[PDB]
């Protein structure tokens, strides 16, 4: 139905600067992560290089924002990259040089934006491109983000509002942006879901003439607005910010269950960025500091396995260049990725005593089974072939291990440690 | 197609239900008369379920207003049974089997309403449960009632004997030949919200009983938060609180359809509720009316049918069918319209603006259906471009309700529509 | 009476407030005119506060509707100041001192409105705070605004310099001679609820400034959950969102009085809000009206006065006083009625039934006051037994508004009252008294 | 203003069977506790002997109710004492013999009731005394207690409703009841505050011709209904059920602060029963079993001190006959009790860093000060005489220790362990 679905036929895969560098990533760091992606990851589907929040804030240095500070901005109330952090933006060029480079590696470029219009634009009453009204005239008088002070909300009822959003995406399209992550737009302690601005953004993107994938954050996204999100966004966060803490991983199983019927081509409920590898370099969120992920290997696999079978977007959050061989291996298994790229129909077969089984399939008849022990005790996790919809014996294969497992006659069953999972492919026997 | 029970409702269930016309109080003769009418005039068009609504076990029921704290007919295993004064064929412990046999012999299916839980009287007396030696009292929830009816207490799934009781109900219903159950006090509750555990117990009881029994959940509003649960466990679930012949409720349905449109699919049908058409309120007092013909105008009646058709709501006629006039019958028996319900898919809201709304769906044959609605208080032209419908070339247009070719359309559809008026159009490729 | 500031409002504050008549936009001349009228006609009856309501620091204000994100008049220490166009005497950095002096010289007191917090323009520029080296930006709350006015941000009590800022405000206001402050966006908020920490900072600032400044909190509805806080920190606090000349709001006030009646006492007055009497809406567009004489009927005006009087609400007249007619003035100058407000205590709802309500209070001389109200839509007799009032013997009765003896009452008070009509009666002993 | 205030001029003091015997106390146990009270406690103000919930449930055996069971009841839908548990009730005499016994010890008798009318009376449609209506005709069809199944609410709009409540208090007056604790009346997860039944009960009591003190439970009582409670009840629970757990004692400090201005002659916000001594004998609530209170001595003193100065009612919840000398000493200190009986004006002077100070005074100009360390660390807690409103030097006395402390010029200050407090009387010097 919606033409923008075609811009994310499979769930976006990429890297994002938040979990490693907070609000404070530099051009060099972005370039380095992109080169690593081009060399090691691109053949496996990884393509978006996403510069997260506050690229326009020259003093940023953490995940903790510096409030009420001046921001880099043009003459039409549009935020611009901080030239100290992004030297190629010198001379009003913005992100075009960086995006060109990223494109020339065969990759795509993404940026984060905050909903609304900068508070400094409203206070100075700076202009809006393509109209005579000023920033001050389109601002909402009672709309802010509770966790960031950079913007005021824009009031769609005002003349000039749509013109401002159109102008942002004209700029982003000039730069060659392929992906935008909009924040303060879905969940808000204060206001709930900013529906009208979602619609203005959809329209601005559609008018800008370039394919720009739309990601919405933070969650929890309400199910009440499922139609709105399905029709307007290519991805939307199911959850508040995800981090390397078991509790949050445990909690994702329920959210996936809740959203599984809205997952489809072009429209991807989002389990959030993968806190893997080296994170917290200039971030202080998630209760950690400079570290390798606190997920155990079993946990890392369990996460990847859930996000894969569910078909969450996959946005690696660590500094890629500090990957070890284990971490890289999680990203380069073609057999596992097939489940994410070509699987469909994922569903929870059952959840009982903190054992969970999910299943999906491909069009070639392969069935994929993810089996999870999310309890604190080692146990056998099993599922009958009948509950999977398989009426005869099947062959099984362990996709992470790339190992044939042999014939299965009545049930799949595996000993799994606490927090441990397995991902299996079933195919006809003999 | 994960769930086997989806095959029991491959298209949205179509039938009649006794609530809007007879409240809690329908009799056997009334049910049979409505079934005979269905068999004769409606069955070849898809209409097949004959559904006895709430309180068939309350011999004194006489209205849509319940008589609270009264005794109920019940067998020796805490299971509610039909009131024999209202359903004489149930004499001698036969329950609904004779009435269901009669209905089946007309080529129709038989449905009943149940209230969630176990009868209060069974819990106080501590009567037995079939297949276990715990009593009714031991499976009841100590803090779960229905705020608008006093017959039951909720059943606590953590108690031994709970599943056994629900299994035993569906054993009984399968013995009778029930093909459809509408469960009430299960989805929305002022007091408790959604009774998820009992939904699951019911799903299991039905799956164990050995007979196809379609599952309908009521009342709404169903929360989207539980979309997965409903989609996987029920064949239909009410999007709204009880729907009646009042414009305000019909107006409100537009939004609910928008909110639930992505969960509509084979076997799992969000439910816009029964159709308050024809003669209603005979022994019902709800909806702010009494004995009457529907207060919906013909325009409103067509707008309702048009939304429910394109969206693919189940269709449960609520009036006393034998009193249908030609107009009312015509709303049920337009083959071209019903093709949209039976063979359309992908219904979506194209836009809603200034109380004008357009919906569209399609079939596999290259037709596109467009429902255009003026839901404002003023007469106005409602339009939609072919481009917004996804049609790249000119199309032939036809008015489905009027069965009238409208000719070639090159750029847009546009019609003058009165307030609360609509039109349903098929677009097909030009010659 | 354990808090010293109770002594600053031993009886409920009485005065005039520029909001209902001029919105945010009152001028120096208008303030002076109202003060002069108060001095001449009202002062001997207890009316003394002359209160300049919101946005005296906004030079372009012209309505009850605020002009958002506009520059505000401010000094070099992030403190808002009077707009010199609207208040010419404030020229040369003098602020309100001249205007306050003039009011004081009439034998009156001076009040102003403030918005909770620190001006957004101070925070964005990071202007200084008097008495510290931290800037305005460093004391702001990052997630605290007012949902209906854009002038400020909230101040975060946990930050060094927060208290110093509020201290500096009340040093300024004390210099000017302010005797009363109404703080807004402090009690009820759609977004944040009650700003308790700032209430406490404001209490402390006032206590440190060395001058008696009566503290009024607004808007309501004030939650009972914070009763102790309000009782111990404020002299008055609004029970209700903004009150206007609409019967529905007057009807509603009966319940709020009932809910707050036990917290009424010397120095701490639940507030039923300003009296929309006389000429209002001159440069205000709120309450669903424009330039008008109050839409309250005479009966309704009396009913309002009678409830606020017996309950002991503060009395803040909201009309332009100089356009008072005789009738309106008469509502304010009845000493017998005012005695109930000044010297009554123990007010309570005797009953409320079928939209008939009776309240009673008493004085220390054993007089008993009874206010009887028909708040229904039909004319009816409203009555109450002497027994229900706790009177054990027959009493003499007097109609306090009419100043008319009603004679002896043996068993009950009863009066035929039109819809929205009320009566206020004094009962005094007959036994042991001459004839 | 309200005549019933004269029935509780000081906060009621007594014993209640709940914390020790749950719903299941017997006649002998009540009599034993009463005899103890008469012998050891009565001269110090302790007088009420209160039979708590479900005296009408013959099978009761715990604090956990047996749900949906038949209940002992007369022909007029009125619950009656279970004769197995209360043998003197044999022959329809109800609690009159027991109350007479208690009265003959110079004590007062109290019972607990649940709001409403018994479900069994509604289902059988038993009569209401004095009318031609039945129980079924006065019941609310959507009003239950979420934590007990014995009753349905009564609908005040129905003919007979008042007549039912009048009949209950006629019965209770016949027995000689002096105090009724009504439960399921103030806070309800499901319905909030049952204001209409509070008013019917007030009226029923006023019509019965006997002084019956009215206690409402459980809390938390909403301040929003302060007036209603102040004018209709003699006591009302500030909190959900209180037990011997520090966390709940800590929490009470705030509730006292919130309610302190509504405390006054005849109308006492209620901090709930004192879990002292031997409790949990046939109760399983509070996360304990058969035990001596888990409160440390300091905590016990801290509890007593706050309840005393605030002027909460004092209802001892242990089995009195198993008291040791320590526990008894908490109940028989006249100097401390004077603060409860004759103090007034209690207020929180401050609360800072988990140190709290309260003060009140008497009419002779004595000033009482309760100083609490409610933190986890030993520390000095202090308060200036100026903050107390004391203008000159004062003599100080430790009321619990009965020890003169000497002259105090500027401040009171004491080293206090965590959870420890002290109670001091200040009086004029020389």
């Amino acid at each position: 139905s919606m033409h923008h679905y075609q811009w994310a036929k499979t769930p976006p895969m990429g890297w994002n600067s938040w979990d490693c560098y907070g609000a404070s990533v530099t051009e060099d760091e972005v370039k380095g992560n992109a080169e690593y992606m081009a060399k090691y990851l691109k053949p496996f589907g990884w393509e978006y290089v996403v510069v997260d929040i506050q690229w326009y804030e020259p003093g940023a240095n953490s995940s903790i924002y510096r409030p009420f500070v001046p921001l880099e901005m043009d003459e039409y109330s549009r935020l611009m990259p901080a030239v100290n952090r992004f030297p190629s933006a010198k001379g009003g060029k913005g992100f075009k040089p960086l995006a060109d480079y990223i494109h020339n590696l065969g990759l795509k470029f993404g940026i984060h934006i905050m909903r609304g219009i900068p508070r400094q634009a409203v206070h100075q009453n700076t202009p809006i491109l393509g109209t005579n009204v000023g920033a001050r005239d389109i601002a909402d008088t009672n709309s802010i983000c509770p966790w960031n002070t950079d913007m005021y909300g824009v009031d769609h009822r005002k003349e000039g509002a749509q013109a401002y959003y159109d102008s942002l995406f004209q700029l982003y399209a000039q730069w060659g942006v392929d992906f935008v992550k909009v924040a303060d737009i879905v969940a808000s302690k204060l206001y709930g879901t900013h529906t009208e601005e979602i619609k203005m953004i959809r329209k601005a993107i559609d008018r800008c003439g370039r394919p720009i994938v739309l990601s919405l954050s933070p969650g929890p996204a309400p199910l009440d607005h499922a139609t709105l999100f399905v029709e307007n966004a290519n991805m939307w966060r199911m959850t508040d910010d995800f981090w390397d803490r078991w509790e949050l991983l445990y909690d994702m199983f329920e959210q996936c269950y809740k959203w599984c019927k809205l997952v489809g081509l072009g429209h991807w409920p989002d389990a959030d960025m993968l806190p893997l590898g080296h994170i917290g370099i200039r971030s202080v969120d998630g209760g950690g500091t400079d570290r390798m992920t606190r997920f155990t290997k079993d946990e890392q696999r369990t996460m990847m396995t859930l996000w894969i079978i569910f078909r969450s977007p996959l946005m690696f959050g660590g500094e890629l260049r500090d990957n070890d061989e284990w971490t890289l291996s999680l990203l380069t298994n073609e057999e596992v990725l097939h489940v994410h790229q070509n699987g469909y129909g994922a569903r929870q077969v059952y959840r009982e005593n903190d054992h969970v089984v999910w299943t999906s399939q491909d069009a070639e008849g392969n069935q994929f089974v993810a089996m999870f022990n999310i309890s604190e005790k080692r146990s056998v996790v099993s599922v009958s072939l009948k509950d999977l919809g398989c009426m005869e014996p099947m062959k099984a294969r362990d996709l992470w291990a790339k190992e044939d497992l042999g014939l299965v006659k009545h049930q799949l069953a595996f000993e799994l440690g606490p927090h441990q999972s397995i991902l299996v492919k079933l195919s006809p026997a003999v």
